[PDB]
């Protein structure tokens, strides 16, 4: 039940960027969410062979997960920050797919999305 290589957290011929609101996506959003004792699912890409899922990536082409993100801020991988939030909710919308509603997992990635819409509604100039 194999697992893909993660998602890449450089790429040489792709132009690096920081703004002041990729620097607080890092500094504020991601480290604070990481925090919350829902977070831990999300910190690395989903091991479908450790959890005994074969199916996750059969079902699920765009894998990603808060490790990766946390790596690509941490690279400069980002022209921006829409970019970066598309990428966290490629995350959120992944669970939804692979899982049910009402699901424990479930439960955890809908808390996780309304703390990050909490914390991105406001970003700095
Ligand atoms: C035990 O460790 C971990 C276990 C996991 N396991 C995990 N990782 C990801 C899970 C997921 N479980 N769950 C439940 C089962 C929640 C799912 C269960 C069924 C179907 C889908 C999922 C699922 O969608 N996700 C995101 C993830 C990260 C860690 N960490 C290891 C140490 N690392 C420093 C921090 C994070």
């Amino acid at each position: 039940s194999t697992n893909p290589p993660p998602p890449e957290t450089s790429n040489p011929n792709k132009p690096k960027r920081q703004t002041n609101q990729l620097q607080y996506l890092l500094r504020v959003v991601l480290k604070t969410l990481w925090k919350h004792q829902f977070a831990w699912p999300f910190q690395q890409p989903v091991d479908a062979v450790k959890l005994n899922l074969p199916d996750y990536y059969k079902i699920i082409k765009t894998p990603m997960d808060m490790g990766t993100i946390k790596k690509r801020l941490e690279n400069n991988y980002y022209w921006n920050a829409q970019e970066c939030i598309q990428d966290f909710n490629t995350m959120f919308t992944n669970c939804y797919i692979y899982n049910k509603p009402g699901d424990d997992i479930v439960l955890m990635a809908e808390a996780l999305e309304k703390l990050f819409l909490q914390k991105i509604n406001e970003l700095p100039t």
